[PDB]
């Protein structure tokens, strides 16, 4: 049912560039690009939560051809121009500390990535990825905690639910339930479709509520920098009341770390009510309820 490996690492799609947009406006820290691919002359098939490999040309330092990584799938899917014929990604450019060889190191695929120019033909694989999946059932409930590049899955589940296009598309599924995005970023230009997210909770207030931790420009109350784990602990109480619902659903993607003070925030609620959470969170993993994708 689900599509999976319809292209592998040893025969790619070749797909083409269509776009390539910054995410990142001015004041922000860091790169992130918007790019949209041409599915069109192959059969890539993907939905919301899935992730492709992306094969970047060139040796690594030993000579040997450079792997695929992987990438969150940011279109639903039928694409950002919902017409069943693109994909696309969320990529940030990988750079990083003068402690590894050189100044500034700079992520191979990451930065052929974010510099790609549109016409460019690339190296596609998968769709990968059962672990993200959106319910079909339209009146589930669905926590998502992103930072940064974790928007991703996020926005493929926001835009299937709530784009005038993807409901026009999607007849078996006019979302009714609640959806909360808590998003951490370091600074507001940083914030990834930041107007799209806003128009989706202005036009959707019953559905959609959106919190961000913007950590250079918000302090949480112990006086360090606002982030998501730290909204989550600010709102546990509200958030461990919906995953006690059997719909509810939750997602968790972005770099590594924040899962810890996530539990914390979300056992302190529970415990409360008499509930061991990291026992009820394996029961929810179980059931297909929690979702995480951390990388
Ligand atoms: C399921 C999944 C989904 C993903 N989704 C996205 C996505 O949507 N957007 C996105 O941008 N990325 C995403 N990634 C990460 C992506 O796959 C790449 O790992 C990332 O883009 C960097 O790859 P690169 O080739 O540019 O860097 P590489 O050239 O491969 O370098 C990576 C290496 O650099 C070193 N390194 C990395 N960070 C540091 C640091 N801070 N300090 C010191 N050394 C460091 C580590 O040794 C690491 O092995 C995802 C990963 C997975 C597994």
């Amino acid at each position: 049912d689900v599509p999976v490996n319809l292209y592998r690492p040893n025969a790619p799609f070749i797909g083409k560039v269509i776009s390539n947009e910054p995410l990142v406006k001015e004041g922000g820290i860091g790169i992130v690009q918007h790019i949209k691919f041409d599915l069109t002359g192959g059969n890539l098939k993907y939905i919301e939560g899935q992730s492709i490999g992306i094969i970047p040309p060139g040796v690594d330092k030993n000579g040997k051809p450079e792997k695929l990584r992987l990438y969150s799938i940011a279109s639903t899917r039928h694409g950002d121009d919902v017409d069943d014929k693109t994909i696309s990604l969320c990529v940030r450019q990988l750079e990083y500390k003068h402690p590894e060889s050189g100044e500034t190191v700079y992520g191979v695929c990451s930065t052929y990535l974010t510099h790609i120019e549109p016409g460019s033909e690339v190296k596609i694989t998968g769709p990968v990825g059962k672990e993200m999946l959106l319910p079909d059932d339209p009146e589930a409930n669905v926590i998502m905690l992103a930072t940064g590049t974790g928007i991703a899955p996020m926005r493929t589940y926001l835009w299937r639910m709530f784009k005038d296009a993807e409901r026009a598309a999607n007849p078996e599924y006019q979302f009714k339930g609640f959806s909360w995005l808590v998003f951490g970023v370091p600074t507001t230009p940083n914030i990834l479709y930041k107007e799209e997210l806003e128009e989706i909770q202005q036009k959707y207030p019953d559905n959609f509520r959106l919190t961000y931790a913007i950590s250079r420009e918000q302090k949480n109350p112990q006086g360090g920098r606002m982030y998501i784990q730290d909204r989550v602990a600010e709102h546990a109480d509200e958030l461990w009341q919906l995953i006690k619902n059997q719909k509810t659903h939750t997602y968790i993607c972005g770099l590594r770390g924040m899962e810890e003070g996530i539990d914390a925030a979300l056992s302190a609620a529970a415990a409360k009510e008499g509930v061991t959470w990291s026992d009820y969170q394996k029961d929810l993993k179980k059931a297909g309820r929690w979702h995480v994708e951390t990388f």
